[PDB]
C-alpha cells in the first residue's frame, strides 16, 4: 500500500504548491489595488484644490440628476404596468363581448363567468395603475424642474466639474474591478486549501487503514 500513500501524497504536495502560487497571486494583486487607490486619493485632492468652489456648488446638480434619474424609472414602470393593465382589461371585455355575441354553451357559460367574475379586480388594478402612474409623472415633472432651475444656475461650476467626477468614476470602477478579483481569487485560495487539506485527511485515513490491516 505504499505507492498508493506516495502518489497521495504527491498529488497533495502538487496541491500546496498550487496554494503557494495563489497565495502570491493574491498578495501581488492587493499590493497592485492600493498604489491604484492611493493614486486617485492624490489626484482627486489636486483636482478638489483646483477649484473646490465649483464642484461643492456642482454636487446639488448631480442630486437633482439623481433623484430625476430614480423617479424617472419610476415613472417608467408605473407606465409600463398601466399598459399591461389596459391589455388585460382589453381582453377580459373582449370575451365577453362574444360570449353577448353568442347569445357546447355550458363551456360558453364558465368562461364568460370566470371573465365577469375577474373584470372586476381588472377595473380596481386598472385605476390603481392609472393613479399610481399619474402621481409617479407628477413627481417626475417636478424633479424635471427643480432640475432645470438649478442647470440654469450652475452652467459655470458643472463644466468645470464634469472631468473631476468622470476620472473619479474610471478610476472608481477600476478599484472596483480590482476588490472584486482580489475577493473571488481570496475565495477561490481558501478552496485550494480546503483540497490540500482534504488530501491530508486522506493520509489520516489510510494510516487508519493500515495498522488495522
Amino acid at each position: 500500500v505504499d505507492p498508493r500513500i506516495q502518489g497521495e501524497l504527491e498529488k497533495l504536495n502538487q496541491s500546496t504548491d498550487d496554494i503557494n502560487r495563489r497565495e502570491t497571486e493574491l498578495e501581488d494583486a492587493r499590493q497592485k489595488f492600493r498604489s491604484v487607490l492611493v493614486e486617485a486619493t492624490v489626484k482627486l485632492d489636486e483636482l478638489v484644490k483646483k477649484i473646490g468652489k465649483a464642484v461643492e456648488d456642482s454636487k446639488p446638480y448631480w442630486e437633482a440628476r439623481r433623484v430625476a434619474r430614480q423617479a424617472q424609472l419610476e415613472a417608467q414602470k408605473a407606465t409600463q404596468d398601466f399598459q399591461r393593465a389596459t391589455e388585460v382589461l382589453r381582453a377580459a371585455k373582449e370575451t365577453i363581448s362574444l360570449a353577448e355575441q353568442r347569445l357546447f354553451d355550458s363551456a360558453w357559460q364558465e368562461m364568460l363567468n370566470h371573465a365577469t367574475q375577474r373584470v372586476a379586480e381588472a377595473e380596481q388594478t386598472k385605476t390603481r395603475s392609472e393613479l399610481v402612474h399619474k402621481e409617479t409623472a407628477a413627481r417626475y415633472n417636478a424633479a424635471m424642474g427643480r432640475m432645470r432651475q438649478l442647470e440654469k444656475k450652475l452652467k459655470r461650476a458643472i463644466n468645470k466639474s464634469k472631468p473631476y467626477f468622470e476620472l473619479k468614476a474610471k478610476y472608481y470602477v477600476q478599484l472596483e474591478q480590482l476588490k472584486k478579483t482580489v475577493d473571488d481569487l481570496q475565495a477561490k485560495l481558501t478552496l485550494a486549501k480546503g483540497e490540500y487539506k482534504m488530501a491530508l485527511k486522506n493520509l489520516e485515513m489510510i494510516s487508519d487503514e493500515i495498522h488495522e490491516a
